């Protein structure tokens, strides 16, 4: 956890360096079981208060997979995924699915049922051509068939036991949950819940994964990250059998350097009203090595920090030449086209860094850094300024109070006379929402050809 | 299910036709009601086991109704709804929200109370002029008054058996769901759960709608979809009732011709850096006949696809002329000014459509189709270019892949010279992100005006 | 609830006036604490079905613990937050994080540990600082180790009786539900549960925060938007102690006048196809005065209205100069350059304001309002026009229906020429996506010095 920061001066634009990547690249698919019983109806009419609450515990079981089959009639299921406008499209559980299509197949919900005939646990050759490890989690089939309806049937059926009906009761809890998190989210779910798949499972499928003894560590270190990165997609109900598919994450990309952009705006700083030119680098997000280039992902937000380890998806990036680091620090180098936004919005703002914090104070704003215990300790003055984190605790930019984080890192401030002061700012095309370094001095020089004749 | 797919290579989109609308235009009101006692303390002083049992369950009914009282004081409930940011502002529940203002009004709620005395379903004609589908679901002021408080009351209160717990507990387990999900939703839910609704209830109510056979087929063939477009919003607790409102879609446009647009950034392929120009199509999304004009969702996601048939809500749609699909085929037409952005962003992307993939590859990066066991079949060239899914598992464009949907149709590849190609990228008007075909001539045509003296 | 709204005809926009602030400057952060039982292996080996439902219980009991550990390896908890894309960046739960990190410290979690000793409600001093009301919600310590383990072991194990099955189910319950929250939510959740804290403990919780009885009277009758402007924030399993953080708000600023502005395209209204050009006030937003300046909230849904009290979140405010109003009463004024963005997309769109609706309406569009039983009361003309509620039940826009807010208010038409026919159509800076009024005047002057040579 070596994290270090620069923060450019002349950008107003700092970058968090020192991650590792964990990108997810592949998906791992596992057929999840539940063995059912094919019992519709009771020839019990008895009267008193055991009688009924069987009935109503078979009558959930059985309303559960009726949900369950109207959740079939919406199949296939449905899932998908500043310059996220710009990302791909496709959806993010085509594996899943493909999985689910092969299990309507003759034949090969028997194959699975066979497999776990003596076990719990087994790897299944699938038609289509995967090994997929198949669970059987519950086992209602052989509670209802063979320890609930003798009780029922081959004696009076008032002579339960309440015990019975707990029993009952506490086999059918994880079929009504998984049942009832399909249903409102139309038989997909992510992040991937207890019930979908319990911790020792879960653990249990990881280890058996065709994975890397590093991988398995990585994703057996960081579970709940895992759960968040996965889904559940329900897929049939078959032969007595209920199946679902949980598609859990290969991070084909691990270790490699991963650095986080901070951008905020640059404006000119005059007095006079709506006088004042801007520039905003619209490049912020995470960037990570990944392949020869670099994955980009501009809705920082869908990266999860652990420490110093960064768990993105690949779906949620653009990806770029490795050249276009060199924005960072030389924002007009002539190897790659380094991206910007002009306005003449000077609202002030504050990105809060890995280490520290981006100010951008315009016009009449009260900008400060504070400690908890001293005070103000340091005023931002109109313009990008950079804090670290280092005996503070607060930035508040007029009515919003902002929390530095608290971990300790190295920080290197950049001095550089800010760029927005090398533009004319009669020439300067400004409310230019997606722009570059290129076409800004493309245009400047086109209307500096009026200006010639003078 | 027979879907074509048309993709032109002049303007980088693609079209899937053959699809059939099912869009949302009204509500259908119903009030769903919970019969309650009226009891907030009992004279039971016993100590064993039994009786903290029932009386932790009366506990968990007085929460319950006293935490739908502070739902109450939260009432009226809230709730609402590349063009997107076009489109207009209200709220999705106020047809829910007038039928509990007038739950309200004296002699209302008791009104539903004696329709539904000798029956669980009753239609009733309410004091606003809306006849209101009414159930009452759970009867918990008989259970509580009458086979539970005479136990604990007529008795030595330690008389009951542990049957008498798990029944009332049964008994509470609605409400206490139903309080649950209304208390992290600020008392305005969807989809609609199946403790809001149960199937059984769901289907009763759709079959006894005043809608045609047809609109309660499509309704009763796809309730998980209609459960995602419903709303739960609660109402009132009053009179020993709990009363709230479901808010189900009625499908006014049905079997009308609904396409997709799918559209992919068009640039230039010089090598030299920064000098290439690019537009984009901004119309993508879905597309409904409707009465005369055509509903466009731009949020193309705001619709359910189920087979060939497309499910969306008026709310999320523009209104535009039918000129609008002229685009589609000529982009230059003088009938309707075709929306596109301009830009000099040549980051590599792809679209997944209904039948294939559009690919826009530029600069450096890698773009193949492949089949899982045969390796690559298709490299993409710089530029804007479409694969079919015949033949073709997966897409990759730089270090992401997609997944191509595997539905059969007809795919059509119309030739066509790429329009950015028609530009002198010395007058092209770039960076302009909400632009359209004429506005971008008529900017050409200005910036020629210097050329004339030359 | 007296409010007003005025209506601007020059710039298509309209103004509710009459509601009053509360906006959450600070946090408050309580310890909540689950008393734990350190066993993990009873001696018991009976095979008879109580026996079995004690160990599946204490087996839930344990998966819980256990989940809740990988809960912390996954901590620090993550969690952060027109004109939206300035707002600035930070983490809302720093507040709770800082407490969670102190609870980590030795002797800390001990302290806590003998404040609760004897009462399940103090106040303690933590180490960096911070008095904190702690709480003891549940003691499954005693429960495991005093009520239920004597019974499994000083006898035969199997002499339980089902009422104990039934009570550690019910001490169970809610640490297994408040783990499952916390599981689905990476450890941090909003809003704020009854599992994670009741209604009787908030409202204590309140009642004993250091705040004033006016804020306390503020925040007891609003519990529900308390609940979601609220978070819990996972932190500590360790020395028999579940310890977890709730943030609740602190309204420092209350009772200042807000107002909320909307606005919708003004655009010329020549039959010409692509000959019309349009702007749009982009500043549309909840604003409220707040220390001498404005906190201005551009995703309007940000804040809860409960009658005419706005709730919101300065964390989702700009801060702007109170001139930032004379906008409304004349967007040309010299204080502050009003905020727009021009284009040439005339479509047909509405907003629903909090006493009637704007509707611009253009091409061929239908656009009326109605009352329901006495149909058609306005037809809305090309342009930018507007009606109040009365009257009114719904407007509709093409083949969109939007309805009315039913509150009874004070309607102001304020007319003027639209503010776009002052324009010249052949020099008017089109397509610019975040501009101003000097913006736009300055691109007209300058593109008017071409055409002085003339
Ligand atoms: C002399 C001078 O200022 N030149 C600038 C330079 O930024 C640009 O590269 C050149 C054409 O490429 O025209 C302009
Ligand atoms: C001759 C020629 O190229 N004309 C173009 C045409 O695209 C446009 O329609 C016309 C004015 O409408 O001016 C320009
Ligand atoms: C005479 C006239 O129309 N002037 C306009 C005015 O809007 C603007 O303020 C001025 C320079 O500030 O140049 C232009
Ligand atoms: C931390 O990492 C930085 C960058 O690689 C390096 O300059 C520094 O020497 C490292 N220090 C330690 C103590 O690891
Ligand atoms: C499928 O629909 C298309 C478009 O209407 C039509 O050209 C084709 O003949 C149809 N074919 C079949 C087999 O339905
Ligand atoms: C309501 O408030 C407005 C604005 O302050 C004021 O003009 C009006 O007189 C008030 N009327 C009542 C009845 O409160």
């Amino acid at each position: 956890q070596n994290i270090t920061e620069e923060f450019y001066q002349s950008t107003c634009s700092a970058v968090s360096r020192g991650y590792f990547s964990a990108l997810r690249t592949g998906w791992y698919t596992s057929v999840i079981t539940i063995e059912l019983s094919n019992i519709k109806e009771t020839k019990c009419n008895g009267t008193d208060t055991k009688v009924k609450l069987i009935k109503q515990e078979l009558d959930k079981y059985k309303n559960a997979v009726t949900e369950l089959q109207l959740l079939m009639q919406n199949t296939p299921a449905a899932n998908n995924r500043f310059l996220g406008f710009l990302l791909g499209v496709g959806s993010a559980i085509a594996s899943g699915i493909a999985v689910c299509k092969v299990l309507h197949l003759e034949g090969e919900v028997n194959k699975i049922k066979n497999a776990l005939l003596s076990t719990n646990k087994a790897v299944v050759s699938l038609s289509n051509g995967v090994s997929v490890l198949t669970f059987k989690v519950l086992d209602l089939k052989n509670y209802i068939n063979n320890r609930l309806l003798p009780i029922l049937n081959q004696q009076s059926c008032r002579i339960s036991n309440i015990e019975t009906v707990i029993e009952f009761q506490q086999m059918n809890s994880r079929l009504l949950e998984i049942t009832r998190e399909f249903s409102v989210n139309a038989g997909v779910t992510t992040p991937l819940s207890t019930y979908m798949l319990t911790n020792s499972e879960l653990l249990s499928l990881i280890n058996d994964m065709p994975i890397t003894n590093d991988q398995k560590k990585l994703m057996s270190s960081n579970v709940q990250i895992v759960r968040q990165q996965s889904y559940s997609i329900m897929c049939i109900i078959k032969e007595e059998v209920l199946a679902y598919v949980v598609q859990l994450p290969i991070y084909g990309v691990i270790d490699t350097p991963c650095w986080k952009l901070h951008t905020s705006p640059l404006c000119t700083t005059n007095i006079k009203e709506g006088s004042n030119i801007c520039l905003t680098r619209t490049d912020r997000g995470w960037y990570c090595d990944n392949a020869g280039s670099v994955s980009f992902f501009p809705q920082a937000d869908t990266c999860k920090v652990q420490s110093n380890r960064v768990f993105c998806d690949t779906m949620n990036s653009l990806t770029l030449p490795s050249e276009v680091s060199l924005c960072n620090t030389d924002i007009f180098n002539s190897k790659y086209d380094c991206k910007i936004m002009t306005s003449k919005t000077d609202i002030s703002s504050s990105v809060i860094t890995s280490l520290g914090a981006i100010v951008s104070c315009y016009g009449k704003t009260k900008c400060t850094a504070s400690n908890k215990n001293r005070g103000i300790i340091k005023t931002f003055s109109n313009g990008c300024d950079y804090v670290s984190n280092k005996g503070v605790d607060t930035v508040s930019v007029g009515n919003t109070l902002y929390y530095v984080n608290k971990l300790e890192g190295k920080n290197l401030y950049v001095k550089g006379e800010p760029i927005i002061n090398y533009y004319d700012p009669l020439v300067f095309p400004s409310d230019e929402f997606d722009a570059s370094i290129s076409q800004v001095n493309e245009k400047i020089n086109q209307s500096l050809a009026f200006i010639r004749r003078s």
